[PDB]
RNA sequence: CCCCCCCCCCGGGGGGGGG
RNA sequence: CCCCCCCCCCGGGGGGGGG
């Protein structure tokens, strides 16, 4: 038996209707499973519910072929009585586009536009699905091998939508994973269980729990008190009491796409002034904000696109707009200003101490003759929308597909959204992230999300504060770890020595 | 229902090459 | 230890033929 220790914020067994890049379902990667993975910095795609693909020669017809003799969990709460098919295929996808499943809010796909990407998704053979599109798009499958492209059993919500029962759906999980769901109580722990009929190599370990229960510094507490063999999101000052010659634990840590940022507020007309925006990151010590929140835990972030990202194809050149007091001073402090900062008051990935950061930002801001009013928001309040004129935010993505970030936080469509912060627009960008998913070839596709990185970075509609690391501890006898930038822990390759 | 071919998937074992 | 080829075995699913 094995058990891991994680923050009960962000819990959920639907990662569908979470609020976008703000997690990685470290429960749904078990229990579920998505037509393709991408698990390396390549972005190949590795078959899953999904055997192969072809796409056709004009580019707006996607033809998948699913595996066959794959089955549901038999749970107390379902049990089937048919393989998986194109049918809970169909249902899945349908859903978050908000067509037809024909039965008795999706923040990410909301973001990414999915219903105007996507025409239709059908069902030609009990094993073949056809997706039609509208123009061609290069990210549609790296968007189905994303922690929110989970297949759902269409036997299972058949049965629940007749008695209109489909919150079910997400209270007692069925699906494909190496792993199913035996019990579990909200925000306390999740009572996990081998799935003895899976489709490919069974998982090592049969019985594992996911403890929710303890806060971020007592997760190091329970570790060492070997009621606990995983350790997820330590308490940031305990992580420097560890080592990495100890024989009793080691730790795991890893690089991706996790930014902290500070957005403008493009409908307060002094934050649509260039050089106010440009004079504000200028005064920003963002060095000394890495030491102070994350204690050598993070990069200061001078890019959008990481590094492990296949369209990082720039070398992150030096920031035009970075740490520099004196041209800062000159050009805030003669023009008086006094702005509201909004900081998200949650737990954040890309946050451990936020507000914390926003009274560094608020120092840093009176320097050069800025008056900074620090306000602890609500997420609903927010979406509620004296409004803020900066906010403290952030992205957690495992797609390193750039249309999967890039375009929540700074594309036209989502500038009335939760995704935009900024509220801005710029055709320009829109225009290079368009291309960038018209053009099939990774040279050509890279390029062109450089170019609107570049104009990004010159434009200023966000700040880059902090390239964040995800930490874990494990115990010695723990063997089968493997933390990537693309998701959370598979748990089916975890076995004791 | 049994026996035999072809195709795809999965798992295991063995030999060759790369980091 | 990970990734990829070749060979053999096993199991499952699908299509063709014989009793
Ligand atoms: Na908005």
């Amino acid at each position: 038996g094995l058990t891991y220790c994680t923050h009960a914020s962000g819990f959920s067994f639907n990662p569908q209707t979470a609020d976008a890049g703000t997690s990685m379902n470290v429960v749904t990667e078990q229990i579920y499973n998505k037509l393709f993975d991408i698990k390396n910095h390549s972005a190949t795609l590795t078959p899953m519910l999904a055997q192969s693909y072809s796409i056709s020669a004009d580019g707006k017809e996607i033809l998948l072929n699913l595996r066959h003799g794959v089955k549901f969990h038999q749970t107390p709460w379902f049990t089937p009585t048919r393989d998986f098919n194109a049918e809970d295929v169909v249902f899945s996808i349908n859903r978050v586009l908000g067509h037809n499943t024909y039965l008795p809010r999706f923040p990410y796909f909301d973001s990414i536009k999915l219903n105007e990407k996507i025409k239709s998704v059908t069902a030609l053979s009990p094993y073949q699905v056809k997706i039609e599109l509208f123009a061609p798009d290069s990210s549609i499958l790296s968007h189905l091998a994303s922690q929110y492209a989970i297949i759902f059993s269409q036997e299972y919500a058949y049965q629940l939508s007749a008695d209109d029962n489909l919150a079910q759906l997400d209270t007692h999980p069925v699906g494909t994973g190496p792993y199913q769901v035996k019990d579990y109580v909200y925000n306390q722990y999740v009572r996990l269980v081998r799935n003895e009929n899976y489709w490919k190599k069974e998982a090592k370990i049969e019985h594992i729990i996911v403890d929710l229960s303890t806060d971020r510094s007592g997760r190091l507490v329970k570790f060492f008190n070997n009621e606990c063999q995983i350790a997820s999101y330590p308490e940031v000052s305990q992580i420097g009491l560890l080592k990495n010659d100890d024989k009793h634990y080691y730790m795991q840590s890893t690089d991706g796409m996790n930014l902290a940022y500070l957005a403008f507020n493009f409908d307060k007309p002094l934050m649509r002034d260039h050089e106010i925006r440009a004079a504000i990151s200028q005064s920003l010590n963002r060095a000394r904000i890495i030491h102070s929140i994350y204690h050598n835990t993070a990069t200061v972030a001078n890019n959008i696109i990481p590094e492990v990202s296949w369209a990082s194809t720039v070398n992150t050149p030096e920031f035009e707009f970075d740490y520099h007091p004196k041209i800062a001073k000159n050009k805030l402090a003669d023009k008086n200003l006094l702005l509201n900062l909004w900081v998200i008051n949650e737990e954040q990935v890309y946050n451990p101490a936020p507000f914390k950061m926003a009274e560094m930002i608020k120092w840093d801001l009176a320097q050069a003759g800025v008056k900074v009013k620090v306000r602890a928001v609500t997420r609903p309040f927010l979406t509620a929308q004296e409004n803020y004129d900066l906010i403290l935010s952030g992205w957690l993505a495992g797609n390193l597909d750039p249309d999967g970030f890039m375009r929540p936080i700074l594309s036209c469509g989502t500038k009335n959204e939760l995704t935009n912060l900024s509220n801005w627009c710029n055709e320009e960008f829109d225009q290079f992230m368009d291309r960038a998913i018209t053009t099939s070839h990774l040279s050509s596709r890279a390029k062109a999300y450089n170019e609107a990185q570049e104009l990004v970075l010159r434009e200023l509609p966000i700040i880059p504060i902090a390239n964040v690391k995800r930490i874990l501890v494990a115990n010695s006898r723990v063997k089968g770890v493997k933390m990537t930038p693309f998701g959370s822990l598979d748990f089916s390759t975890l076995y004791f020595i």
